[PDB]
């Protein structure tokens, strides 16, 4: 990986760590940003509902993963599942089940620094995972960029500046997530993150990542370009927001 800091670098060493295992996948491949584009063409709002019990930034929810899952499946264009357990108190058993009682397509939500982590997604049921410029070498990036299309996904990578921005064109990616949220601090930058949003290619399908809690950033954010919002905390607190943000 790069160099990284405080909490990252521990999540980090933790996943070089985590054990893989010997699988085999049940339903097919159901492509995330293939939904995505079809979710704009119907012009209903996509939204990416990611389910997660913590995280760093200090949600702290519980709730129930199939109910919550079974309600989402009616409106999001996807769920981000997250299964690293120190920081998020996610597992693999949570992918699993809930893999198995949707048919929407499925973000492994983790921190993917080494290949059998794909398989591991893979194996669960996820469609695709997340893959972080801040984290990975730009030849480990590019490397599990193609790894997971191997597979038949195409992972969501996720940028932070305009520099995250140059290295996941430069290895060619086609499904870009922008956070708005600093990985190591956590601080929210929305100007930075519009800025850009603004900038993406025309060819590559957007997320606009973290810090959404209004029907109303959704659309201002729609005039960019935005093809998908990813959001959890809000919908973790309380589901019926997915009302309020499709409407």
């Amino acid at each position: 990986p790069r160099y990284l800091k405080g909490w990252l670098k521990d999540v980090v060493q933790l996943s070089l760590r985590r054990p893989s295992f010997r699988a085999s996948r049940q339903r097919p491949i159901i492509s995330l940003n293939e939904r995505i584009l079809e979710f704009n063409k119907r012009n209903i709002t996509a939204i990416i509902a990611a389910y997660k019990r913590k995280s760093p930034s200090g949600l702290d929810v519980e709730r129930d993963p199939i109910e919550y899952s079974k309600f989402m499946e009616r409106y999001a264009v996807g769920l981000a599942i997250a299964t690293e357990e120190k920081y998020f108190n996610g597992s693999y058993e949570t992918l699993r089940k809930i893999a198995s009682s949707v048919s929407i397509p499925i973000l492994m939500w983790d921190f993917i620094v080494k290949e059998s982590q794909i398989d591991d997604a893979y194996n669960l049921g996820a469609d695709t995972v997340a893959l972080i410029v801040k984290i990975l070498t730009e030849r480990e990036l590019e490397s599990l960029l193609e790894y997971a299309r191997s597979y038949g996904m195409e992972p969501a990578i996720v940028i932070n500046d305009e520099n995250d921005l140059d290295i996941a064109l430069r290895i060619g990616a086609r499904f870009i997530e922008i956070a708005s949220r600093d990985l190591e601090t956590l601080e929210i930058n929305k100007e930075n993150q519009r800025k850009l949003i603004s900038m993406i290619p025309s060819n590559v399908v957007k997320v606009a990542w973290q810090g959404i809690s209004e029907r109303n950033e959704i659309e201002e954010l729609r005039k960019l370009g935005v093809n998908a919002f990813g959001i959890g905390s809000s919908l973790m607190r309380n589901p019926e927001k997915i009302k309020e943000f499709i409407l």
